[PDB]
Formats: C-alpha cells, sequence, structure tokens
C-alpha cells in the first residue's frame, strides 16, 4: 500500500513480550523507495539462541538489553532496503526465564535512491535502466536524458533516424552526430533548408574534415552528396576540407551515406546569406 | 498547486528569443521542499552583461550567465545540479536590445527543466544544530517525505514545541521482579522535579529489597539531605529521609503495595541511585 512511516510495537508494548511467540510484520512502503528504520530491552544471548528479533537478502539476528556490552545489542543505527519491501521478524523462545529465577520490547520507526547515482555493480547485468550519457537522480523513479536531438523513444535508455531536421533561418552551424568524436554509421541523412525566397548562401567549411576515403576510387565506403535545387552538386570525402562555393538558389538539400565501421572524426560546415 | 516536474521554455522556443525582453517564472514546488535544476545557446561575454539569464533560490543568489555550450571563457552552465534551500525556486531571463554582434546577426534560447526533491533536516545540519530555528531534537530524529517530527522517552512525549524531550505523572509497574534508577543514570540527575513511582503486589506476599552502586544523592554531612531529598513511603506511611553517598542496606517489605517519593532541589552535581527487587 501507501506507507510514508510508522510505529511497530512488539505485540503488548511497553508490556513485556509474550513469550512462545514468533510474528513477523512486513512494511510495503511505496514501490520504488527505500526504508529507514531506528529504535531494546530483551534477553542476550550469545548468537541470539535464547531469544532473537530477526530482520532483513538478510540482515541481522540480534537481541539483549540496550546498555549491556557483550550481548549483541543492535542500537539506533541506520540501515536501508535496497528494495520496495521490509521484513521484520519476532523469535522468543518458551523462556524469558533464561538464566533463570525469573523483558519489555522493542519499539521502532520505518519510513529512495537512483541507479544513476553509484551503478551498484554493473550497468549491463541489472536490468538496464542505465543511460550512455547521463540520467537523474529524483524522489519518485528515474529518468533518462541524452545528447541534444531526438528524445531517446519510449525506452529512455538508449539515447537515439535522419527523417527531417528543419531549418528556415539565414545563417546556421551544422555538425555530424557527435563532433569531434567519431560519426554513426549506416545512416541516410536528410538536411533540407528553405531559406526565405529572394536569396542565393554563401558556404564555408571547416576542419579538421574527416571521412573515410579511398585513393584509387573516390568515396566507396561513406558519401556525402549535395542536392542543389532538386539536382546533384557533388559525391565528398576524404579528410581535407573542399573550397568555397555559392548555390545561386533559395532551397537545398543534403544528405549523408555512412559505412558500416566508424574510424574517422567527421564534418563540421557553416553557411551565410547574400542578396 | 501540484508539480512534480515541469519544463521552463525562453518564450518562442525554438525560434530566436525577441530582444528587449525581461520575463520571470517562478517555481512554487510543494512548501517543505527543495527544487533542483538542470539544462544553453545565448550569447557570451565576459561577466554577461548584453544578455544573461539571472537565477536563484529561496532568498540568496545563485547567480548569472550566458553563453553558447561548448564555449571556453564564456562563463558556461552546462547541465550540473543545483538544489535550493527552500521550496520556491525563482527563474529570470533578460535579453538587452542587441543579440547583433560581430555584424553577424543571431541563438535558439534555453529549455530547462526542474524538479522538488524534499529535504529531511535530520540528515545532516548547515552550521550548527542549536543556531537553526526550532531545533527540532535534542537525542534524535526522523528523515521523512513532507519535513521531520521528533519523539522522546517511550513514556511522555515532549509537548507542543516538539523540539525540547523533557513529567513523572505515575509510571507504573505491576510485575514481580525489575530494575528502578532516577531518570538519565549514571549520569546526573535533573533536578526540581515531584516524582511519584508506586507498585502494588499481588496479595499475599512481602518485597524484599537490593540496591546498586554507587549510589549518589546531594547530601550535607551536619544535618541530613538539604537539597535533595528520597522520601520512601510504606503500605502508606512514611519510613526514611536518605541522602548521601554510600549505599543504603537491603530491607524487607512487610506489605503488598507501597509508595515512592523523590524530592529535588534546583541544582545537580550527584549522579543518581539504581535499584532491584523481589518477592517472598
Ligand atoms: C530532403 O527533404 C526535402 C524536403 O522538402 C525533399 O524535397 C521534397 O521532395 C518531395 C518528394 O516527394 C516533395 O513532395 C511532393 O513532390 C511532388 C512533386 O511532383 C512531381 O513528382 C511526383 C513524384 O514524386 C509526380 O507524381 C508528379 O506528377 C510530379 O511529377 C509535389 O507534387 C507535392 O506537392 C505538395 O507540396 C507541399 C507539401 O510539401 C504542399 O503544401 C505546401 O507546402 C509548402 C512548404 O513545403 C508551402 O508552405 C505551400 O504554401 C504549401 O501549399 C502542396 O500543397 C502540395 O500538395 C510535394 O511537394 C516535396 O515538395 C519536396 N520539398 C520541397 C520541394 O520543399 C527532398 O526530396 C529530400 N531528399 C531526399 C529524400 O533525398
Ligand atoms: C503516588 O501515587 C499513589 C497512587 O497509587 C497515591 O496514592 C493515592 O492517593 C489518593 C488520595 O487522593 C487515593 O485516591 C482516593 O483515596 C480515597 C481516600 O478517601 C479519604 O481521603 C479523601 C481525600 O483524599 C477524602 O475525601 C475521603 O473522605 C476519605 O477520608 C479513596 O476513598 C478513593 O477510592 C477510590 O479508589 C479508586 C480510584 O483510585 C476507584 O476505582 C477503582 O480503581 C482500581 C484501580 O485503580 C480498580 O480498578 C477498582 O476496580 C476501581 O473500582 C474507587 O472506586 C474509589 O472510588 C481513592 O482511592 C488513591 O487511591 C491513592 N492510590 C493508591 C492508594 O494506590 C499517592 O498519594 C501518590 N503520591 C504523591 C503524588 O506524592
Ligand atoms: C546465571 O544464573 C543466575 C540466574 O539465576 C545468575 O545470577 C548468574 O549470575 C548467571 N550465571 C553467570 C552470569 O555466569
Ligand atoms: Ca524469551
Ligand atoms: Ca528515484
Ligand atoms: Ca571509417
Ligand atoms: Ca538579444
Ligand atoms: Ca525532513
Ligand atoms: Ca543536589
Ligand atoms: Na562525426
Ligand atoms: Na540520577
Amino acid at each position: 500500500p501507501q506507507k510514508l512511516f510508522g510505529e511497530v510495537t512488539s505485540p503488548l508494548f511497553p508490556k513485556p513480550y509474550p513469550n512462545n511467540f514468533e510474528t513477523t510484520t512486513v512494511i510495503t512502503v511505496p514501490t520504488g523507495y527505500r526504508v529507514k528504520l531506528v529504535f531494546f530491552d530483551l534477553e542476550p544471548s550469545e548468537g541470539c539462541f535464547y531469544d532473537y528479533v530477526k530482520i532483513s537478502k538478510s540482515l541481522g539476528r540480534f537481541c539483549g538489553q540496550l546498555g549491556s556490552p557483550l550481548g549483541n545489542p543492535p542500537g539506533k543505527k541506520e540501515f536501508m532496503s535496497q528494495g520496495n519491501k521490509m521484513l521484520l521478524t519476532f523469535h522468543t523462545d518458551f523462556s524469558n526465564e533464561e538464566n533463570g529465577t525469573i523483558y519489555k520490547g522493542f519499539l521502532a520507526y520505518y519510513q529512495d535512491l537512483d541507479e544513476c547515482a553509484s551503478r551498484s555493480k554493473s550497468g549491463e547485468e541489472d536490468p538496464q535502466p542505465q543511460c550512455q550519457h547521463l540520467c537523474h537522480n529524483y524522489v519518485g523513479g528515474y529518468f533518462c536524458s541524452c545528447r541534444p536531438g531526438y528524445e531517446l523513444q519510449e525506452d529512455t535508455h538508449s539515447c537515439q533516424e535522419c527523417s527531417s531536421e528543419l531549418y528556415t533561418e539565414a545563417s546556421g552551424y551544422i555538425s555530424s552526430l557527435e563532433y569531434p568524436r567519431s560519426y554513426p554509421p549506416d545512416l541516410r541523412c536528410n538536411y533540407s533548408i528553405r531559406v526565405e525566397r529572394g536569396l542565393t548562401l554563401h558556404l564555408k567549411f571547416l576542419e579538421p574534415f574527416d571521412i573515410d576515403d579511398h585513393q584509387q576510387v573516390h568515396c566507396p565506403y561513406d558519401q556525402l552528396q549535395i542536392y542543389a535545387n532538386g539536382k546533384n552538386i557533388g559525391e565528398f570525402c576524404g579528410k581535407q576540407r573542399p573550397p568555397d562555393l555559392d548555390t545561386s538558389s533559395n532551397a537545398v538539400d543534403l544528405l549523408f551515406f555512412t559505412d558500416e565501421s566508424g574510424d574517422s572524426r567527421g564534418w563540421k560546415l557553416r553557411y551565410t546569406t547574400e542578396i
């Protein structure tokens, strides 16, 4: 159910616990949270065979009076669960007169984290919430966010096609995915711009340019084809920047033909207007 | 109202921002909480005079910055977390009349996110525990969603302020053998208290008594017990005004019911007293 916090009396508190008893109380804090727990007048015993409060994978089993040394006394230390569920167990054997010739009990209190905080043991072995770029530590679970562009559909894990990234402004910057790091392969991209009618576009490339090339046949691996006003104007590849050009039109289409194994760095560009 | 999370767009996003503009968006997450905020394509400038985004917590200046992302020496913010002291967040967006720098006329804007992570004053204590308002607990406290409350001494529950953790009205005991001590042994006793601990055993028995060490009640050596008094009423009548440093001796009650009473001074130096009782 819905449990902010609560109090667990050992049954009959503060009147002593009845001997011969084993009752379990189970916390169910809201799912996706961690529980907190603090306070113990019971019978000490080495290893707590006589009496013990078993509490949780297993946290511990202890017994004993508060200010008593060599009685395994638990105290008031915090201990957080990994998941939404907490488990208490109370066991008192038949004798509260152990070490005989004839204990009140215990009254405690109970009350979240995010796997982006420290990636407990690994990122790809537990049920994968992790993200390559980043994630956020919030109250109410955890969601993801990546390097800007598309918003990584429903799973929010992967950080994702180039259908139409739109741009209808005069001058802008366009870079390949994740520049200057190695470019992503196996992509058929289209960057299209239709500028306000009555202009041509002045173009100026930048370095280091990087597309894996072949010096015997130009651009078998990757291709960078440029379609002007509806027609083909160049298949570029290599490492050194091609020279500046003028379009003489008000609208264009750019496309990217990449390989299936990326070693190179990429390509970055700038475009301006002139009347 | 009810605000889990949300995003603050520079007006007209992703289309560029209109110059001559100053719009302020204020987060009001539920009270008793903190806001968290992370992401910026704006105009860099030394000191962010041209354009700047001015942002602050409860009642304190966080910062004012600007500049493009991969730009050094532009005071660029990034996506770093910054938590408020309080429940209310304050964003301010300022654009001067000129974004047209280098003869190279223009920035998309900014699209951010804010959350409502709780705060629990039992987690830490900024500079001290006794200097911040309503010091909720001396002993311990609890870290919960919606603030923090306290509780002490499994008897009474620390009246209205829920700060102090203090009275001995009637602490009852109807068991055979038990241990009784002054409050907070072996440490020094609280003075100025009129306490009454009484026990009535099932009829047909007497009670054997055995003190424990070291006994301590502030005394005077010429006339006994001026500051503190330890008066003991058996079967309804008085049996002793005891004080000093050495333990009194064992006794036999000869009754099925008794009454204890304690007269404290208003200044404690001693430690206290501990005892054990059995049946016959
Ligand atoms: C990269 O991305 C660009 C994006 O623009 C893209 O260019 C676009 O190509 C497509 C190709 O399908 C064009 O779509 C249609 O093209 C029709 C051409 O007709 C010839 O070819 C047909 C076969 O495809 C053939 O059947 C015909 O007989 C003829 O031979 C055209 O008829 C059609 O017209 C509609 O256009 C728009 C919708 O885009 C409608 O609305 C108008 O929109 C514009 C703004 O876009 C404006 O605001 C107007 O006011 C508004 O009315 C319109 O009413 C028609 O119904 C349609 O155009 C795209 O037009 C073309 N985009 C352009 C020209 O801007 C590249 O090809 C991509 N590169 C790739 C894929 O490699
Ligand atoms: C420390 O704590 C003890 C408490 O144990 C306390 O002793 C208590 O003193 C008071 C005195 O006010 C007793 O209360 C009543 O005493 C009546 C005596 O009557 C004489 O004195 C009156 C003035 O005090 C005077 O007006 C009369 O005319 C007369 O001269 C007595 O009659 C009365 O009887 C009622 O007792 C109980 C309520 O206590 C009633 O209910 C019963 O309760 C028990 C369990 O408690 C059980 O469940 C029964 O089934 C139930 O019926 C009953 O009906 C009578 O009406 C009442 O006793 C306390 O009794 C007395 N407690 C004792 C003796 O245990 C000390 O003074 C304290 N010391 C401090 C504070 O320093
Ligand atoms: C166990 O026996 C009695 C309990 O009646 C106790 O007094 C004694 O000290 C105990 N033995 C120990 C502590 O060795
Ligand atoms: Ca027992
Ligand atoms: Ca979370
Ligand atoms: Ca390559
Ligand atoms: Ca501006
Ligand atoms: Ca709190
Ligand atoms: Ca004294
Ligand atoms: Na690249
Ligand atoms: Na004391």
